[PDB]
C-alpha cells in the first residue's frame, strides 16, 4: 500500500480537488491500481441532509451514499467507483466513536480525542483504501487522501493529528504529502508569505511537505521557486506551479511536464509495487487517450449550443455532474461547447406580465440550441417553463434528453399537448386536489445503482443503440415519485414508447419517441456514471444529435 | 470571485500572540469589502463592523484620506484616544478645518481637471521609478496647483545619443519622440555618469527649441556642460566627475567630498528680472536641502554671467555657484540643491511650480498667485 | 446600391454625335460592374461584352496595368490594331517579355513587402501634395526596389520654427515628433 495525501492551503476556497483528482490520473498512467478518499471537516453525516443551494449538487453512490461533490471528480478523472465509506467527515467519525461508546467497545476507559478517535481515523483510513474500485477485485496500489478544510485549523484539528501518527503506522516512503498554497501577486510582485505561514503550521502539527502546489495568478518567477525551497525544505524541481489553462482536462499533463509522476515514482518508490503488463499497458495506453482527447480539446472549433433548462441556474454547482457529462460527450464527438442557461421560470407566459426581457432572453437562449437538456431539477416551482421547453422540443424537432424530472415532465407535456388532458398533473406538486388524470405517483425513497431491463421490441430505439444494444443496463438512481404506470398503454398507443423498465415490470425508466431524430427520458441519473474517457450512453446521444452525425456515433459505439 | 479572509484571521491570531490588541482592521482588497465579509472580520477580530476600514484604490492617493474620513475614521480616532481632552487654540482648530477645505478643494480640482500637461523626465534607470519618487511626486503637487492633469514622459537618456542608432533605431526615435511631444523638460538630479550625453542633447534641445526646463543638481551640471559645449563653444569641455585623470583644462565642474541637508541659499544683487526669484517670492535668501560633490567650477562664471547664463543664487561665501536662470527664455532653469525634497501637497516646490506653469501655459497668473 | 450607366450612355450619344466611335468603354465604378452593367453597356455602346473593361482601385497604381492584362485588354489591342503585321527582332520581343516579368516581380515584391521605411518630406504646402508628386513617385521606386514599404512622413516645415510654439504648441510638436520619428529626411 501507498499513500499521497494533497492538502494544505491559506485560504480553503484554493481548489485542491484538481490536484487530488489529477494526481491520482497520473499515478494511473503507471498502470497502478489507484483509489481516493476525501475527508470532510463539516458535521454532516452524508450529503442527503443538505440542498443543493448549500454548496452544490447532491451525488449518488452505487450504495445509494448521497455524498460530497468531490468524490464525482475522483469517480470520473480515475474511472472508479467509489462507496459511501469514501468520504470521511468529522459527522461520520464522531458519531462512529460516540456510538462505539454507547456500545462499550472502549472497554470502560475514558475516549479521550487523542489516541483513541486519531486511532479509529487511522484505522478507517486502512480499511477503506483496501476497498476494490476498478471492475475486478483487486486492491489498491495507491491512496489519493483529499484534506478538506485547511491545516491549521479546528476542524481540521483530529485530521491533521491522525496523519501524524499516519506518518509513521504507515512507513515513510509508503507516505508523501502534497500541500497546496497560495502565492498573491500584489502590485505586480509574487508573494510567498502566506505560503511560508501555513509551512510553519504544517511543521507545527506534524506532517512534513513533498510539494508545493501554488496557486498563483501566474508563472511562478525562478527567484520565487527559489525563495520557497529555502524556506519550505523541498528542492526546487518540487515547487508545481498550477496555474489556469484552457480546460481543466489539460492539468494532469501541466502536472506532467512539472516531473510530478517521476518525482513520486522516485519518493514512494513505485518501481517496486507488482504490476504486470496488462496493468502498465493500460496505464500507458491511457495516457494516449488523455493526450488525445486533450489535443482534441485543443483544435475542436465546431460549436454545439446545448439548453439546460431549469430553475437556480445561477447555482452551476446544483449541476456540476451534468455539466461535466456534456463536457465529456463534447470532446468526444469532436464539437466545443457552449451550455445556454435557461432560468425555466421565465420560459412561463406569466413572466411577460413581470419582465418581458427575461421572457424574451430566455426564449431566445432556448430557441439558438441545437439541443435541449431537462436536467433532473429539484423542488416544483419552475416545472410549467421545464414543461414548455419540452413541447418545443417534440414540435419543433430540436434534440432532447429528460433526466429524472425531465423524463416526467415529457410525460406531463405529452399528456396535456398530444394525449389531449389539460387538467393532468404532477402528483409531484398537486397532490391534495385527489385529480383523476395523475401523471405519477410516489412509490418513500429509491436510490443507488439499479438494473434497467429494455421492453422486447426495442431494437429500432436510438437510445439502445447507444447502449450497444445490450439487454440491461446498470445506472444510478434518485426518484421518489415515478410515472404512473396506468397511462403507459395509452402512450405505448401513441408512439411514447417506454424503450426500457425495472426488473419486475411495473416500473417506467426509460422512453424514446417514435419518429423524432432523438427524444429521450431517462428517470435514472446518467450525469454521474460518465467518465473522461466513456461518456454517459443518453448525454453522447444528446450532443451527438446536436452536432449532427448520430448515425456515426452509433458505428463508434458497436464497432 | 469570493473574498477570502482566512489569511487576516491567521495575521489577527499572530497579533494577539505577540501581544497588541487590534482597532481598526484596515483591508487591502481588490474591491469594496462585502457586508457578509466585514461582519465576519468583526466576528473572527473583537473590532465592531464599523471599524474593518476598506482602502481600495481611487483616482490618485491625495483622494485615499477623503475615503478614511467617509469611513468615519476621525470620529473612530477621537473616541478612542479622547482626543477632546487634549488642549487646542482656535489657531489650531481653525487651521485644521481651514487644511481640510484645502484637501476638499485640491481633491476636487483633480477630479475635473482634463487639460494635459506632458513632462520629459530625462535621466538613466527611468524603468526603476521609484528611483525618483520625490521628483515625481513634486510634479503631481505643481500640476495639481495649476489644475492641469499630468502625464510624464520617461526618456530613457542614452537612447538620445546618437550612437543608438547603431544598436537599435526604435529605442532613438522613441526617445527623441517623447522628447520632442513634451510640453516641458526635466533633467532629474541623476546618479553615477553613464547617461549624461542624453542629458546634455536634451539640454540643447530645450535651450535651442525654447521648451520649459528645470535641471536638479546633475541637472543644472550638465545645463552649465551643454552651454559651455555649444553656446561658449569649447566641444573639449567635460563633466569632471566622469572625465578626471585626463587633466583637461576647461573642466566644467571641481570636487569640493561632500554637503548635504537644508543649507541657506542668497539671490546675487542684479537678480529682479529672473523668473526663479519671483517664483520664490523675490525674498533674498532660500532654504533647501543639498546633496552633491562636484559643483560648478567657479572660474568659468565670469564667461557665463557674460553670455546671458547669469547665476540668480549663491551660497554664503559667494564662491560656489546654486542657481541659473537663462536670459531671454520663457522658463529655463538650473537649481544645484534638490527642491524634489521640500514640496508639500498644498505648498509645490517654487522651481517644480515654475516648470509645470510655464509648460501649462499661465506662468504668469502662477506668478500674481504666488506674490498676493 | 444600384449600378448606374445612363451618366456613360449619355456620352456615347455624345462621342458618335462628335464623331469618333468607341472601341473600349473603361468604367471608373466603385465596384466591380455586375454582368448585366456589362450587357446594358454592350446593348446602348456598340462594344461586345468583353471589352467593357472595369478599371477599379487596387493595393497600388502599379498593379493596373495587370488587371488591364486580366481583362484582356492586349489580347483585344493585337487584334483591333493588327500589331501582329508591325515588324518585331527578338531583341525587341524579348525585351518585351523579359519587362513584363519585372513588373510581374516588382508588384508581387509589392504584395508582400511588410518592413516599413519612415521618410520625412520636410518643405511648404505640404497639403498640395500633387505640388510634390514626382518626388512621391521617386520614392514610391525607391521602396519597391528596396523591397520596404513606404510611409512619408508631411513635415509643413514652418512648424519647426520656434516661433510657432508662440502661435501653436501642437503644430511644433507635431512637426518635430514626425520629423524625429523618420527613418531618412528630405
Ligand atoms: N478537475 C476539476 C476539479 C475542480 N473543478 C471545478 O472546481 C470547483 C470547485 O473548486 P474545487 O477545485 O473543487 O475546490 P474548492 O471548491 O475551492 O474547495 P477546496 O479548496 O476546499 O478543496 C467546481 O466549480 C468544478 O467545476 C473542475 O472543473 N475540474
Ligand atoms: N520569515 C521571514 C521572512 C522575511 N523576513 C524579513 O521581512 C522582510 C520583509 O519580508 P519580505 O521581504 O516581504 O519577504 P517575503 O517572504 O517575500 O514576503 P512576501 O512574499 O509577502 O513578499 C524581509 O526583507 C526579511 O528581512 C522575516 O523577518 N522573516
Ligand atoms: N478559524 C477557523 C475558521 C473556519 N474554520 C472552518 O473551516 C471551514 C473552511 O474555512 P472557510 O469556510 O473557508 O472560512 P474562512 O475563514 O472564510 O476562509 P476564507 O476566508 O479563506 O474563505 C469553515 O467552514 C469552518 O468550519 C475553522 O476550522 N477555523
Ligand atoms: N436611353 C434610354 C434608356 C432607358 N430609357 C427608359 O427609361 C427608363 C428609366 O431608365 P433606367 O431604367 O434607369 O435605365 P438606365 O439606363 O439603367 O439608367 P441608370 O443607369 O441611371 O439606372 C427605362 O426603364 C427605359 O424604359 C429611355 O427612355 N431611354
Ligand atoms: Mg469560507
Ligand atoms: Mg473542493
Amino acid at each position: 500500500m501507498k499513500y499521497v495525501v494533497v492538502s494544505g492551503g491559506v485560504i480553503s476556497g484554493i481548489g485542491k480537488g484538481v490536484l487530488a483528482s489529477s494526481t491520482g490520473m497520473l499515478l494511473k498512467t503507471l498502470g497502478l491500481k489507484v483509489t481516493s478518499i476525501k475527508i470532510d471537516p463539516y458535521m454532516n453525516i452524508d450529503a442527503g441532509t443538505m440542498s443543493p443551494l448549500e454548496h452544490g449538487e447532491c451525488f449518488v453512490l452505487d450504495d445509494g451514499g448521497e455524498t460530497d461533490l468531490d468524490l464525482g471528480n475522483y469517480e470520473r478523472y480515475l474511472g472508479i467507483t467509489l462507496s459511501r465509506d469514501h468520504n470521511i467527515t468529522t459527522g461520520k467519525i464522531y458519531s462512529h466513536v460516540i456510538s462505539r461508546e454507547r456500545r462499550g467497545d472502549y472497554l470502560g476507559k475514558t475516549v479521550q480525542i487523542v489516541p483513541h478517535l486519531t486511532n479509529a481515523i487511522q484505522d478507517w483510513i486502512q480499511r477503506v483504501s483496501k476497498i476494490p474500485v476498478d471492475d475486478t477485485g483487486l486492491e489498491p496500489d495507491v491512496c489519493i487522501i483529499e484534506l478538506g478544510g485547511t491545516v491549521g485549523d479546528i476542524e481540521s484539528a483530529p485530521f491533521v493529528e491522525a496523519l501524524r501518527q499516519f506518518q509513521f503506522e504507515v512507513g515513510r516512503e509508503n507516505f508523501a504529502l502534497i500541500h497546496v498554497s497560495l502565492v498573491p501577486v500584489i502590485h505586480g510582485e509574487q508573494k510567498t508569505k502566506p505560503t511560508q505561514a501555513a509551512i510553519k503550521d504544517l511543521r507545527s502539527l506534524g506532517l512534513i511537505p513533498d510539494m508545493i502546489a501554488c496557486r498563483c495568478s501566474e508563472e511562478l518567477n525562478r527567484s520565487t521557486i527559489d525563495k520557497i525551497a529555502m524556506f519550505c525544505h523541498v528542492g526546487p524541481e518540487q515547487v508545481v506551479n498550477v496555474h489556469d489553462v484552457n480546460s481543466t482536462y489539460h492539468v494532469p499533463l501541466l502536472l506532467l511536464k512539472q516531473h510530478m509522476i517521476d518525482y513520486l515514482h522516485s519518493r514512494l518508490k513505485l518501481g517496486e509495487v507488482p504490476l504486470t503488463l496488462e496493468d502498465k499497458e493500460r496505464g500507458s495506453q491511457l495516457l494516449t487517450n488523455w493526450e488525445n482527447m486533450t489535443k482534441n480539446l485543443d483544435d475542436s472549433d465546431d460549436v454545439v449550443k446545448i439548453a439546460l433548462v431549469g430553475k437556480y441556474t445561477n447555482l452551476k454547482d446544483s449541476y456540476l455532474s451534468v455539466t461535466k457529462s456534456l463536457e465529456h460527450a463534447s470532446m468526444k464527438c469532436r464539437r466545443q461547447l457552449e451550455i445556454l442557461w435557461v432560468e425555466a421560470s421565465n420560459l412561463e407566459p406569466e413572466t411577460q406580465e413581470v419582465d418581458k426581457n427575461k421572457f424574451h432572453d430566455s426564449w431566445n437562449k432556448l430557441s439558438s440550441a441545437d439541443g435541449i437538456l431537462v436536467p433532473g431539477g429539484f423542488g416544483t416551482r419552475g416545472i410549467e417553463g421545464m414543461i414548455l421547453a419540452a413541447k418545443w422540443a417534440r414540435e419543433s424537432g430540436v434534440p432532447f434528453l429528460g433526466v429524472c424530472l425531465g423524463l416526467q415532465v415529457a410525460a406531463i407535456e405529452f399528456a396535456r399537448n398530444v394525449i389531449g388532458r389539460p387538467n393532468s398533473s404532477s402528483t409531484e406538486f398537486l397532490d391534495e386536489t385527489l385529480l383523476a388524470p395523475e401523471d405519477q405517483v410516489v412509490i418513500t425513497m429509491r436510490l443507488g445503482l439499479r438494473p434497467t431491463i429494455f421492453q422486447p421490441n426495442s431494437e429500432w430505439s436510438n437510445i439502445r443503440k447507444l447502449y450497444g444494444e445490450v439487454n440491461e443496463v446498470h445506472e444510478r438512481h434518485r426518484h421518489r415519485y415515478e410515472i404512473n404506470p396506468k397511462i403507459v398503454n395509452d402512450m405505448e398507443s401513441r408512439g411514447f414508447i417506454f424503450v426500457g423498465k425495472d426488473e419486475t415490470g411495473q416500473r417506467c425508466e426509460i422512453f424514446e419517441l417514435k419518429g423524432h431524430p432523438y427524444y429521450v427520458g431517462t428517470q435514472y441519473h446518467p450525469e454521474y456514471t460518465s467518465k473522461v474517457l466513456e461518456p454517459s450512453r443518453p448525454f453522447w446521444g444528446l450532443v451527438a444529435a446536436a452536432s449532427g452525425t448520430l448515425g456515426e456515433v452509433i458505428k463508434d459505439i458497436n464497432l
